[PDB]
């Protein structure tokens, strides 16, 4: 019993960060076999960031400018290339701590844990969902460019996010490991429109049943809805239009539970619509979205 | 920018977790340097756990009954002592991967991160505040004893916490590395008495401050008001009572936004008095005790 905003065991992914140091500019990089992945904007100045010309700017750089450490292993650079918004690093020893990895794109509202990096060093782990609008409410520093997200299924990483900018908003930005941005944003220092937001209706779902599961129930009720009433509700109060696709999701926790996922949408609705009346739902006093129906169910299973 | 609750990189204690059987029970045991600690309740059967006499438990216990795995590596148990509410099996081997390390017992409103592991394997690793009346609001299953709450300075691990027991009420209990309980528990199946809990005052103090820090500021007032004065209304909500130590440990957050801790506890003494008004602090609806000082400092500076 019990539910906590878990974050994936951060071992593995500690012992691929390394620093990267192009000229004035230090960020962290990935050091996964013989390549180390890192923001391109490690190549520019404070003042090249308004409106860097990438292509130029790398044209300038040879392998021995990009310094790579691992505390106290060197890397020798013997390759570089730009891919989209990252740096590859070519090195000329494998990393020896390289975990079985896989590089993928996540969609928007699925959840990953971040190694939040400095100088090549962790500094922690935290659990965060990829907003609707493709930015992340993080925890970053300068310094922090180069930390990544992932998720971990038995002993592969799945590495889906590397840090680049913080927007004039505070909320975050980054690419998947092949550079490409996650949103419409751009690696230059410009205000730039994140984009309405949304609350992501199959995680406050999924987090409902969590609660159900530890003994919070005050907000179960004697009501039910269609997935049409839900969703007029879920329109006025700004979440994601729930589909059968999100109900799927939800099957394995309804059959535990016994709550059919309609049921739980009524709920929501009541809770949407009402307030928690000053109470709370798993140490929560709102509706969190951060959990996902796979995250609840491994959580309260105690996969490893 | 952003504000997380963050927990240690679990890197180092992920190297000296290991699986511990004893007869039909299996848990988690923590190898450092030769020696491999667990719960003492791993020699009891279900049934012995209504009230055990570990003492004559263990008698029946030799080494070769007590199997310690690390995946592909069996260790061998060349000594076997009960300290309190822990074991101490001796191993022929010293983990190879055993970081500097101290035992601490933590005080009540400080906080650690918790590795949460099954079967002597990593699941997730999450942050808590050992609470003033000594229990942890943790996220635990069946299997979970033997997991460990941990600090990490520089390269320093200092374990603090082993967990042994999920209380009725859902709450968790258990013991310094020396096996001493935090609070009144014992390790054995009764119904046990938590005790009144009360709000970790200085811990709100500085997550108000870490808010002020990145941005939320609408809860900051025109007022101030005394150490006396703030004291009658936590007795009123069940706060800790502010203490000049407390206001000494905050000295940092007030130097850094200029923000006097007398008149941040106005502004807390006024969110206690009328609520959040449907807004939220750091994306949290309710007033956060779960971040110390030294944690506000260290995450808003970016410490490796
Ligand atoms: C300061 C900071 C904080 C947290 N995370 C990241 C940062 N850093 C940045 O955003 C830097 C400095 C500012 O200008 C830009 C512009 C574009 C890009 Cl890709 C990077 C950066
Ligand atoms: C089931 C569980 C869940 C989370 N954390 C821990 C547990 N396990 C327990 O509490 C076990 C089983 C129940 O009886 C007792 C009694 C005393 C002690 Cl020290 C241990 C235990």
């Amino acid at each position: 019993s019990g539910f906590r905003k878990m974050a994936f065991p951060s071992g593995k992914v500690e012992g691929c960060m390394v620093q990267v140091t192009c000229g004035t500019t230090t960020l962290n990089g990935l050091w996964l076999d013989d390549v180390v992945y890192c923001p391109r904007h490690v190549i520019c100045t404070s003042e090249d960031m308004l409106n860097p010309n990438y292509e130029d700017l790398l044209i300038r750089k040879s392998n021995h400018n990009f310094l790579v450490q691992a505390g106290n292993v060197q890397l020798r650079v013997i390759g570089h290339s730009m891919q989209n918004c990252v740096l590859k690093l070519k090195v000329d020893t494998a990393n020896p701590k390289t975990p079985k990895y896989k590089f993928v794109r996540i969609q928007p509202g699925q959840t990953f844990s971040v190694l939040a990096c400095y100088n090549g060093s962790p500094s922690g782990v935290y659990q965060c969902a990829m907003r609707p609008n493709f930015t992340i409410k993080g925890s970053f520093l300068n310094g922090s460019c180069g930390s990544v997200g992932f998720n971990i299924d038995y002993d592969c990483v799945s590495f889906c996010y590397m840090h680049h900018m913080e927007l004039p908003t505070g909320v975050h930005a980054g690419t998947d490991l092949e550079g490409n941005f996650y949103g419409p944003f751009v690696d230059r220092q410009t205000a730039q429109a994140a984009g309405t937001d949304t609350t992501i209706t199959v995680n406050v779902l999924a987090w409902l049943y969590a609660a159900v599961i530890n003994g919070d129930r005050w907000f179960l009720n004697r009501f039910t809805t269609t997935l049409n009433d839900f969703n007029l509700v879920a329109m006025k109060y700004n979440y994601e239009p729930l589909t059968q696709d999100h109900v799927d999701i939800l099957g394995p926790l309804s059959a535990q539970t016994g709550i059919a996922v309609l049921d739980m949408c009524a709920s929501l609705k009541e809770l949407l619509q009402n307030g928690m009346n000053g109470r709370t739902i798993l140490g929560s006093a709102l509706l969190e979205d951060e959990f996902t129906p796979f995250d609840v169910v491994r959580q309260c299973s105690g996969v490893t």
